[PDB]
């Protein structure tokens, strides 16, 4: 599991492409650095995004290796970083 098709395949971004725009534009971001669209992921780790309208930065719980998280466990391998 890596951070290319991670996030892009649990229903964050839904996309048709061949060519990784994400590690392009600069979206992928693994423990606060910037990486290419072949950078593997741990558990427990964090996940930076970059948009238009805002930074996103998760965290990973686990990886359970899998290749398109439905919308049924996509809600226990990460989740947005918050302080409460």
């Amino acid at each position: 599991m890596r951070i290319d098709k991670f996030l892009q395949s649990v229903g964050l971004v839904k996309r048709r492409v061949l060519a990784t725009d994400m590690c392009n534009v600069g979206a992928v971001w693994l423990n606060g650095s910037c990486a290419k669209a072949s950078k593997e992921v741990k558990a427990g780790d964090t996940i930076s995004l970059h948009y238009l309208k805002g930074i996103e930065e998760y965290t990973i719980l686990q990886i359970p290796a899998l290749k398109n998280v439905p919308r049924k466990d996509t809600h226990l391998y990460i989740a947005p970083k918050t302080k409460e």
